């Protein structure tokens, strides 16, 4: 009990720790790798806070890089399973809601900082192991990235609460930020595990319940994720983690009229096929579902004469070939000045041939491996196309073999043309003179471009792609690689998309809440006639 | 062109004024009256600036109070109509979104400005007649709230161009506020000459264009709502006017590819239709059209024991008979505590008969009539129900008249059960001790629940309202009449509905934006290799 008008700790971001060869937290990520590695383990639904194997199918989560390495197993989860968690999210809703802000919030900065000590190298190597990820693709995602949107969606979240209205004479206006009514359905991807995490916990820390459906190849760091949130006193039902491929999930959450929102991130294919799911069944929902999220897009970067060629070859080794090009947004399409080619071109594709992509628990790999047999064949079939394609040369790389784990090579491909996610960067070298010709060519060709760079020290030059590609992509970089931090590079989205409301922005918050107004009048008047009606 | 960073003007609610026997604003108002009554007009579209009548069916524009005065004459719009309309916003867009954001504000800073003077009392003159307003309830819309929103949309929108990203050291990150791609369509009700002008400035003062499409019997207002637009320095094709029933409208404009966005007031049949029609042309828009709006429900009023009976009784009144009942949210459920129903009962039915509806140009009446005839045979059909109906008794009225006007008497029924628009008010008498099980029944019953009030001098009492029926509604209001002003009583929305983005917040004015992220880095790296990549 209270009398208080409290404060949130104010966030900051989560500092990088960099795994250098004296450095100690190297020490305590190599005894993770290991006791991961050694030790698979059962992967279950976490339903009503008990951890059970449910009775679909078992499906081994292994290392990417070393595909014959077990990680653990999971079972496909039931209808049974999906009732069960629906069930268990709405019976620990009233408990959840109606905890005080505060007691809600803390748990989420208890997670931080449980994520940011103690279970730091844990979650870390987990991301390692199963979803081939480098230490630095690691740190900067599972642990700096999940840290920081659990701190500032907790200050996002008191923002939002302090955002009250004018109260004339005579009266007192307020505004209560509710939950929504029923269960939010969240279901992640397999390459941040920061998202993975965020998606079911931002709506809970308004005062939801959420079942929780995650990759198949990231349910190792999920589940150590739902064991994180049990060690900081997330109370049991309130997220509700579900394993497998998620069909028999959809069967059953779609269909509950209970159903108050779902939480993507994804392929647009599969946020299309939900979207239609829910309008055809639009007329049993309680509440409007609401949706939210985030898909994909293939960046590009644009190189003026003027860009230096040394932060360009950077930019764009980084660019297309960190996470293997898995990210969200990779570089996939540069369109650099002929006379920059001159001076970078050699370097990029000897750097790029030189690129170790390996085992990650061999930390002087660059990278690792591709997430899976799909995505392995679909990167496949893109080579072979590029191989076979007149508009395309294969300059760099091409090479791939999935004997030990999904690898494929850094490539570079020179296309003279300038009309899947994997480490492949198309590189169109334009006459410099041509420069506003490319970024109209560009801007034309824009459909789903997430994000773009320009590299330029030239400010007209820069200027002018700000200008011209101002609705060509939604996050714009100027001399860096355009792939961001919570609470620095929020909302984008690609063209024509309605995603200002994504995670890392107070939007995301509010979309998981119902104002309303309340207005007491102190001294309501007692007569219904007006002043008008006087004669005369 | 200017080196500054610049502020606006400070909103504040406009003055509502009295229109009392002796002042200065009756006078001005009889002259308009007189002046719009005596002159009737065609009402025309106005595409590109051109003000021009269409080859569609002539509809005349009536005074509903008095149905054989006519007070213009429109045409209802052809296709050809609509896509000139189309083709006029896309032609406007290139030059108002290059605008600068303070001289897109000037025009609306100023329509507010010459709203509050020049043409205030001919504005409210034109609602009074076309939409059968008393001059208090013509004031409240047609004049402070369309002022206010255009005031305070300002500064809204300044406020949110300021909202800004954190940048880190070597970085300067920013946030751009672009307006969207293609064009939204606007379509406004009959009862708020406020909403009808509000739904396409919104968002013209992001740097959109738009077509607006009003309701036939608001036309009058409407139209000349546009000429103040006009006089305020909007320029041409920004905003395009068609008028009709936008049957034509919607099959051009539902069909364009360059649809942004709907931005609607209305029923929630329309609503649905409109999002079903979107729904199947999904696939051939460039951008995912943003649907925004709200709609009605209706409202319930809640008196505990503790609850002042002069108070409750003018709440019931202002209420359910207040613009005829037409407001969005009107008072139709009284729940009254038994001794509090023996203190005022009387009283209530005594006024509710004697009260005064008639032509609003005598300035006595307390009201006018219904807005059409489709109205006036849903409220008959409405009072033929309730007196065969065995569970409702009519109390006082139940009287109409469609020769002169489309007149129907205020009514009050007398419900024993606790289980459109019009001047229809239900009460149902409870017994004191059994408070809190009417709270439940008003809670279980509340899926088109708009806003709720308790009337109740008791601390605990009105707590346990706004407790119980904290999800059973939107707004609710306490010892006032639960009928909003800009900044003062936001958000809301009927319950499950998904409408904190409605008129009225910033969030509406972030619909008509698409946020991008730029991120400038002064001195990226120049080695692709990471820290932990050195051996060993």
């Amino acid at each position: 009990h209270m009398d208080a008008i409290t404060q949130v700790p104010v966030p900051a971001n989560e500092p990088v720790h960099d795994y250098a060869p004296k450095s100690p937290e190297r020490t305590r990520l190599r005894t993770e790798l290991a006791s991961l590695a050694d030790h698979p383990i059962d992967l279950p639904h976490v339903i009503g806070g008990r951890h059970r194997m449910g009775d679909g199918e078992r499906i081994d989560v292994v290392q990417p890089h070393r595909h014959a390495a077990r990680l653990g197993t999971l079972t496909n989860a039931t209808h049974a399973d999906a009732a069960a968690a629906v069930e268990a999210a709405m019976s620990a809703k009233s408990d959840w809601a109606a905890l005080p802000f505060d007691e809600r919030a803390a748990v989420f900065l208890r997670a931080a900082d449980l994520l940011a000590g103690p279970w730091r190298e844990k979650i870390a190597a987990a991301t390692m192991l199963g979803q081939s990820k480098s230490v630095y693709q690691a740190e900067i995602d599972a642990v700096c990235e999940l840290i920081d949107f659990w701190r500032f969606n907790v200050a996002f979240a008191r923002q939002i609460l302090e955002q009250q209205p004018i109260s004339g004479p005579g009266e007192w206006n307020r505004i209560d930020y509710r939950p929504l009514d029923g269960f939010v359905y969240a279901i992640t991807p397999f390459n941040f595990t920061s998202i993975a995490g965020n998606l079911p916990t931002a709506p809970a820390l308004m005062g939801n319940t959420v079942i929780w459906k995650p990759s198949i190849t990231q349910t190792l760091a999920a589940y150590l994720t739902m064991q994180l949130l049990e060690a900081a006193g997330l109370p049991p039902g309130v997220i509700n983690l579900v394993t497998g491929d998620g069909f028999a999930v959809s069967d059953v959450a779609l269909a509950d009229p209970r159903l108050a929102g779902i939480h993507f991130t994804g392929s647009t294919a599969t946020f299309g096929h939900l979207w239609q799911w829910v309008g055809t069944n639009i007329g049993r929902y309680h509440s409007y579902p609401r949706l939210v999220g985030e898909t994909g897009g293939k960046d590009f970067v644009v190189a003026h004469a003027s860009a230096r060629p040394d932060v360009l070859r950077t930019a764009l080794i980084r660019g297309a070939f960190d996470y293997q090009g898995q990210k969200c947004s990779a570089v996939s399409r540069a369109f650099i000045a002929h006379s920059v080619w001159q001076r970078m071109g050699d370097e990029l594709l000897a750097k790029a041939a030189e690129l170790r992509y390996g085992d990650i628990t061999d930390l002087s790999n660059y990278g690792g491996a591709l997430i899976d047999q799909r995505a392995f064949v679909k990167n496949v079939d893109a080579i072979e196309r590029a191989k076979g394609a007149a508009a395309v040369t294969v300059a760099v790389g091409g090479e791939y073999d999935d004997s030990e784990g999904y690898f494929v090579r850094p490539t570079v491909l020179l296309s003279d043309d300038p009309t899947y996610f994997g480490p492949l960067l198309s590189v169109h070298v334009y006459p410099d003179e041509r420069y506003e010709q490319i970024l109209d060519v560009i801007d034309t060709g824009s459909r789903y471009a997430l994000t773009g760079a320009v590299i330029a020290d030239d400010r007209q030059a820069v200027l002018t792609a700000l200008d011209r590609l101002r609705f060509a992509a939604g996050n714009f970089y100027v001399n860096d690689k355009p792939t961001a931090v919570v609470g620095r590079q929020p909302f984008g989205g690609a063209r024509g998309s309605d995603t200002n409301d994504k995670a890392g922005s107070p939007l995301n918050l509010l979309r998981w809440t119902s104002a309303r107004s309340i207005k007491e009048t102190f001294v309501a008047a007692t007569d219904h006639i007006y002043p008008h009606m006087a004669v005369d």
